[PDB]
């Protein structure tokens, strides 16, 4: 009923595509934003195991095998996302990321030459679309589908 992003990465044994990153990012903060709104303990994104992907097409961060501020969660999330977008490459090689995406990840994880809150992140994910107002439906579908298609592999 929910696949961890790490299960999805093992079954396909390949990286998520750009869009899927944009999705997981949006979906995921959207869940974090709505958990801080109920004032819930903030968890760091340790590994892609914690990123539960839902049938209905939500993405929610789990608590890890185990203070800490918002900007930190954003960052640790951005990192897993990079790492996922990275699956199965060696050291010498890194993936050509489409600039607005590099630019998103670099900003979430502090790798640049602003973004202080989950909200900020979504405004950016949503900016990636031809119509800004489409985000919450598109990024559902996208994830909804990444679940469906992964269950087809079993």
């Amino acid at each position: 009923d929910a696949l961890s992003l790490e299960e999805i990465l093992r079954l396909y044994n390949q990286p998520i595509n750009e869009e899927q990153a944009w999705a997981v990012c949006y979906q995921c903060c959207g869940s974090l934003r709505a958990a801080a709104r109920r004032r819930q303990p903030r968890h760091r994104v340790r590994s892609a195991a914690q990123i539960r992907v839902w049938r209905d097409g939500a993405v929610t961060l789990a608590p890890a095998a185990d203070q800490c501020m918002e900007t930190e969660v954003i960052e640790s999330l951005g990192i897993i996302i990079y790492k996922a977008l990275d699956y199965g490459l060696k050291e010498n090689e890194e993936r050509e990321l489409s600039p607005p995406l590099e630019q998103l990840i670099d900003h979430m994880a502090n790798t640049v030459e602003a973004i202080r809150s989950y909200r900020d992140v979504m405004k950016l994910c949503a900016a990636h679309l031809p119509t800004e107002s489409d985000a919450p439906n598109h990024y559902q579908a996208v994830c909804r589908a990444l679940f469906a298609e992964t269950m087809e592999l079993h």
